[PDB]
Parts: C-alpha cells; sequence; structure tokens
C-alpha cells in the first residue's frame, strides 16, 4: 500500500536518475539484476578471465534509495550460466544480508525485500556457500547508496548538494601464470578454479583495476568535471584494502567508513577504505586540467592498473599555483 | 587500597565483572602461567609449537576499571625451554612491563601498573631478539579498562551490554617441505630457522579465531537472542583485520579501541590495525545463523578467519522478507 | 608583494627553525631542494641501493609554513645525475600537485609557487611520467607541515604547545636477490630497473626502515627527550601502510589522517597512517629510560628494520609502574 517506483539501472561509473532530498514519504523501490558469466579482457596485453557479473559489468551497478525506503530486488540466473549464485546486501539486517534467501541455480529467479533502515554507502556481493571469495574476486560485487531523507550534511549543521556523482568500483583479480610468466586461458569457468585458488592463497593480486580493466576510466572514458562543480566519488572494494587519492586535489568531505550519520573528515590528501566497505568523498574543483585518481600504493596504481583520470574545463587560478621559472638550463 | 583476586576463564568467555565500578580504586590480582605446547590448528591435522599465557590462544581477557591498579604474577615453569615476559599497551614505562618481567624456566615475577587510560589494549610477550616469533606463536591477549561509570554513546547517554565476547585473531607462519605438506618438529627450538623464513614473506599459512579453523563454529558458536545487547572485543597483536557481522552491523564501534573517543555508528565493516584491540556494540533484531569474518574473504574462508553466531527469537518480516522463493 | 623569508633546511629527523603561532600576516617562504642520486648502505650486512634523494637524505627534509602562506620552491637537478625528476605536493591544488610544471632533466632548474590553503602534515614525492613507483620507493619522498596560524589545539578549543618536533620518514625498499638469497649489486642505477620492477610486483619489500637504514635512529642516533617534555612525532609513508606504536608510551593526541582542523583521537596505543599520507602524534613523557618506536607489524619492525629508540632522562614514577618482585 506504499507508492511503488521502478529504477532503470545504468553501467558504471554513471548513476541512475535520483533526487538528493526525498520527494514524499517512504517508497518501495523495484530493481532487477540479471547474472551474466562471461570472458572479459582486463589489460593491454590481452589477458582474459571468466568474470561473474551482475548486469554485465564489473563492478555491478550503483542502486540509490533514501533511508526507510524498502528495496525490492528481482535476481535472475539465466539457464546459459553454469554456476549457483546469490546476493548479500551489507545495508540489510538478517539471513546473511539476503544470502540465505536468494540461492538461485541456472534457470531460477528470486525476489527479496528489505528495509533500508541505515543511511550510508554499502557493498553488495555474491556469497554462495563454499565458494565465496572466488565469486567476489571474479567481479561479482557492487554498491548501494542510501541517502538521508533530507540529503547530505557537512556533519556541522549545514546542508550540502553535489552537482554529479560517479561510482568507482575497485577489483583485485588473481590470474594464474605458467613457467614463462604469461597469463593462462581456460575453455570453461570451471577449469580456472583450482589454479585460481593457488594464487588467492598467496594474497597477491595479478591485477587491481577500476571499472573492470587497466585504463577503463582514461582516454575517451575519463570522468568529466568543471571548475566550481561539486562532485561526489563513491568508491567500493568488496575484498581488499585501498587508499584513494585525487592527484592535484583533496577530499573536502570524506566518509571513509561510508556512513553519513557520522561527521566527515575534512581537508583529506589520502583516505582509507577497508576491504568489505564503500566510502564517499565530496570535492569542489578549483583548477582545470588532467587529474589522476589512484590507489596511493603506487605499485598497485601504475604497475597493476588502479588508476583513473579526470578531464576538467575552466580557467587557471594563478593565486593557487604558478610556475615562476619554467624548467630550463 | 582494597584487594580483589580474579578467576580467569578460556576465551571467548570473560571473567565475572561489573560495567560500573563499586567503591573507589582497587588493586586487582591476576596470575598467568606460561605454557609451551603442541596444538592442532586445522582439519588436515597441521601442528604448531604454540607459546601461550594460561594455555590458550589467545590469552584470557583481563577486566578492570580506569585508575584501578593491576598486580600480575607471571609464572614460567621449569618444563618450558624458553625465556618469556609480558608487555601491556595499557601500561606506562619499561616497554609496557617487558623490561621488568624477563622470566627464564623456573622463574616467577610480580608487576604492578596503574590503569590510567580507558579502552581495550593488546598484551603480548616481547623477549629481546625473539619478539615477532613469540607473538605469531599465539603469546598475546587483551585487557579491558572500562570507565568508572561504564560505557556511553559519546553523547551523554549510558549504554549497557547483556554479554561480552573476546575474539583473538592469530596469524600463524607454518613451514612446508618441497611437496607443499606442513612440517612437524620434535622440539620448539628446531622450528625457528624455517619459521623465520616464512615470516620474512609476510604471508601467513593460517589466520584463525581462538586458536584454530572452526574454533567458534558448530557446538562452539557464540549464543545470542533477538533484543540482546552484545559487546565484541577483537584483538590482533601483529596484522591488520577488518571485522564484519554477516546480516548485522556495528551500532556503536570504537575501531581504535579507546572509549573516551566518540564511537562510529551504523558500521558495515570496521578496521583494527596490527597492534590494537577494538570493540563493537550490537543489538540483534533478527534470528538465525550469522557469520563474523575478517572481510578479506580469502583470509576468512581459505585461511580460517571465520566464526558463527546462533541467535534465537522471532523473524521480523518488516526488516526482510522473501517475496518469491528461488525457482524456475 | 607580501614579505619574503628564506629557510635553511636540516637533515631529518630534526626540523628547521619555525614558530608554532605565525608572527604577522601571510609570507612567501623560499626553500631550495637539490636532487642527488647516490649509493647508500641500508642494513648491517652492507646491502647497497641506488637511492634517489631530495637534498641527499632519505627521507627528504621536513618543510614548515603556516596556513595561507605561499611556498616558493627552487628545484635543482645537477648535470652529475642521470634521470628526469619533478615534485608533487599533496598540500597544493592543481597540475598533479606541481608534478606537471616541475619536470627537470639533468642540468635543469625550475621554480614553483603554491598557496598552502589547508592545515596539516602532507607527503611530497617525485612523480615522473611512466617511472612514479620506482622513484618514490628509491627514497624520493619527504613531507611538509602547514601549521594553523594560531598553532595546534585539542578538539575542544584549548591551545597546545610542543617543546620538540621530530620527523620519521618510513621507507619500503625492493632490492633484488639471487636464488641462494644474497642481495644483488649494480654498476649504474639504470641496470637495477628491470630486476627491481619484478620485486615491486610481488608487493613484498626486502626492507622497511626509518631515516634510510636499519638502526638509523638507535644508539648514538636515538631521539632524545626528558620526563615532562611535550613531543610531536610527524610520520610519513608515501607508498605503503604503517601502524606506529611507542613501546611504553601512548598517543595523547593523534591526527591519524594528518589534517589539524579535525579533532584528534585520544589515548591511542597504535595509530594507522595509510600509504600516501603523513600523520602526527603528540605525547608528554611520564617515565624515563629506553623507549622503542615501531611499526606494530613486529615482523616489519624487528626482522625488516622499521624500529627506532628514544633515550629519556628523568625520575622513575613508582605509582605508574613498579616491580613488586624481580625475576628469580
Ligand atoms: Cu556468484
Ligand atoms: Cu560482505
Ligand atoms: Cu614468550
Ligand atoms: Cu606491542
Ligand atoms: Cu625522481
Ligand atoms: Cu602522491
Amino acid at each position: 500500500s506504499l507508492p511503488r517506483v521502478k529504477v532503470d539501472l545504468v553501467k558504471p561509473p554513471f548513476v541512475h536518475a535520483h533526487t538528493q532530498k526525498a520527494e514524499g514519504g517512504p517508497k518501495v523501490v523495484e530493481f532487477t539484476l540479471t547474472i551474466e558469466e562471461k570472458k572479459i579482457v582486463i589489460d593491454e596485453q590481452g589477458t582474459e578471465l571468466h568474470a561473474m557479473t551482475f548486469n554485465g559489468s564489473v563492478p555491478g551497478p550503483l542502486m540509490v534509495v533514501h533511508q526507510d525506503d524498502y528495496v525490492e530486488l528481482t535476481l535472475i540466473n539465466p539457464d546459459t550460466n553454469t554456476l549457483q549464485h546469490n546476493i548479500d546486501f551489507h545495508s540489510a539486517t538478517g539471513a546473511l544480508g539476503g544470502g540465505a534467501l536468494t540461492v538461485v541455480n541456472p534457470g531460477d529467479t528470486t525476489v527479496l525485500r528489505f528495509k533500508a533502515s541505515k543511511a550510508g554507502v554499502f557493498v553488495y556481493h555474491c556469497a554462495p556457500p563454499g565458494m565465496v571469495p572466488w565469486h567476489v574476486t571474479s567481479g561479482m560485487n557492487g554498491a548501494i547508496m542510501v541517502l538521508p531523507r533530507e540529503g547530505l550534511t557537512d556533519g556541522k549543521g549545514n546542508s550540502i548538494t553535489y552537482d554529479k556523482v560517479y561510482y568507482v568500483g575497485e577489483q583485485d583479480f588473481y590470474v594464474p601464470r605458467d613457467a614463462n610468466g604469461k597469463f593462462k586461458k581456460y575453455e570453461s569457468v570451471g577449469e580456472a578454479y583450482a589454479d585460481t585458488l593457488e594464487v588467492m592463497r598467496t594474497l597477491t593480486p595479478s591485477h587491481i583495476v577500476f571499472n573492470g580493466a587497466v585504463g577503463a576510466l582514461t582516454g575517451d572514458s575519463a570522468l568529466k568535471a568543471a571548475v566550481g562543480e561539486k562532485v561526489l566519488i563513491v568508491h567500493s572494494q568488496a575484498n581488499r584494502d585501498t587508499r584513494p587519492h585525487l592527484i592535484g586535489g583533496h577530499g573536502d568531505y570524506v566518509w571513509a567508513t561510508g556512513k553519513f550519520r557520522n561527521a566527515p573528515d575534512v581537508d583529506q590528501e589520502t583516505w582509507f577504505i577497508p576491504g568489505g566497505t564503500a566510502g564517499a568523498a565530496f570535492y569542489t574543483f578549483e583548477q582545470p586540467g588532467i587529474y589522476a585518481y589512484v590507489n596511493h600504493n603506487l605499485i598497485e596504481a601504475f604497475e597493476l592498473g588502479a588508476a583513473a583520470h579526470f578531464a576538467v574545463t575552466g580557467d587557471w587560478n594563478d593565486d593557487l599555483m604558478t610556475s615562476v621559472r619554467a624548467p630550463s638550463g
């Protein structure tokens, strides 16, 4: 008897249409995710792997509701998938975040409803009994943002409004190599398992990437902004620690634990998001040009793939920075 | 000052205590007996020469109130082969006690320190030149120094737990032969050279709660009920961890473990760096099996950092309901 | 046309002459950094490394200004060096922290000016296109302290003053090793690249050191303090997580993210500084003797080299800690 609404999800790093401030009282918000197992290319050398996805993407798409809305998820495992799957929302209470009520085999479908009682950004991930880390570290994870009914505060009594929100999902991949050091291909997802478990046990990723590949958020695919634009960056990591840093920027407000009822940290150079968490950072760009957004373990960033770009339009501010004498003899 | 003697218990249970103090400061007396012994740590029967306080991994949780004094009798029997001591993160001076408590086999020592600062703190062995070997062999525990007036939400309002559990997370470094089988050794001394080589790689063979894979599952699950308020103390002497309660949250969390600081609320996952104790306070609102993990899920499901909760009571349809159950 | 000042920089762990409170309005503060490539010895076994340094030290020297002052840096790359270099300030806004405006080949010089518009400690590092991690993990990093114009405060409005500030740069090195396990040597810095890149890809450092070498801040080089002295410890790590602990001590006030407008954590046993960050801990010594300052992954500390000593003079306090019975 509550008013129902239907969300059309979009591929990251973009986010579906939503309001910051809620319009009316509680809604039931309907989402559908279709599980897809498939081969993807994750680097410039052509390295491929059998990814396990929600809605065809790594990471899974960002779901947005407000506090005390109800989420109603349709989860679909088409008969062309080979494996069992489910979904665990960190935003929900009971039955392993819904893991225990959503076990779906190839050909099956389920529907889960939970109250979003708590404001913040949370991880969702697959967690099928006896093969949890294999599904999560194959790209079967995403995030949900639950906004306060009255939108965001600076935790010091003042309302704040973003112009745009991007979702950056970070993925640790564990691809086996042969004697030479070349990455290996496998005919089916099943045949990759034993060799993949050997690599996971070393706790050393082969690749760490944003939006499912080395360079996925650079070139044509760089994140667009402008001087004076307020931008919110949601960052998730289902399995492993990371330390985001905007090169040439700061985090004006950062919820590192990702929970908006807590006052944010201010003036951040680098922030910390533990494995199993989603964080968020609010920034106002003050300087045009190319910016890098990285994991500031710089081997993880520049060797293993954990690096994106922003392209920012606008006028240079000489007061903030100026070259007095350019490099020369 | 008045004197009290405490009877310590095996983790994850905690000795009798009160949240609020009764009367003024006390000298609280504890005894720990060092015990070197063989323990099994996984279901393939892997063995390890553990080094323990009171014969458990981790050591027992000690409980006092702020500005009480701790008087510790540390006994190293003549059946142990090694030199030992204790360092308390709760104490001020002499490497936390380390430099006043060096006991060889057959020796006894008594340390007294004032518990000036409120919070949960790591205690561990730290013998000159052998520090990480003893600590990663299980020789560590924790101490909870409660505020005289019990716990608050950092907003003036007192909060009261029904039950407290201590979870000790241990990283172990067991050597292998050329086959990839774990090695056994006749004495503890013979394990050193090979153990120091695995530690150099910073990759544990096992990460466990309460001394072994499966230690806090099945019969040994942690018991709770819908409406019960529970405090979970979690310690790691050597390596970072990220606790998560699967199907739950942390309503009040002290990630750094020091109660004069205002807690974080509505937490999914929280962060305890190596060399720290933390505490999370939760009220259960749903029944069933919960998992409590280190949310590096490779560390949890493959290396052994996983516990279960069994929770009794009535299911709440408003919070979560299966609309259509899984089928074609 | 504000007033100009010139700074003379010192070798860490010491810090150049500064005031906690600003004397007057905004200034333009001039610093000079001369890049130097050279061989250094990082352990007691004479392991050598081709280091990449700002002003010939690892870390580089601590720069100190006040909020809303301007930093004017002259960066010199002499013709005796072989590589391209530059500088990125985490404290600056635009052009990759200054990295895109400061690219100096051997024989080149550049001058950069930025407003220090935000209070805190911040990392500075070399970041040349396609060579970033190699330069940073070769020791080409330091930090800058942008003090608030009114000096440091606790959270709750009250002013706090240190008698001494020390700077601890933590460096993760990745030195290649041949099958037997002996550390390799190279004729030039360019010959070490290919083999160093392979060690880096394992994310496993060969060494972790304070002030450029195992035991660089022990013995004659121990940090000096006295009972009653207030000490600020700035700690940076440009690449990798660390978890500092003062063994026998605490952090009375900690800014773990290193940004002073945020309220500090109190009564910390162990604090956490993520890779790419500077943090700061304020402590008043209560007890004399030898203290250890460590990264509390004790493998990283005692086996890999992340360990320093304080020498503290003064009177022992029996109240805080006493030996009732000595080991026998
Ligand atoms: Cu799955
Ligand atoms: Cu999870
Ligand atoms: Cu011991
Ligand atoms: Cu310690
Ligand atoms: Cu350089
Ligand atoms: Cu940087």
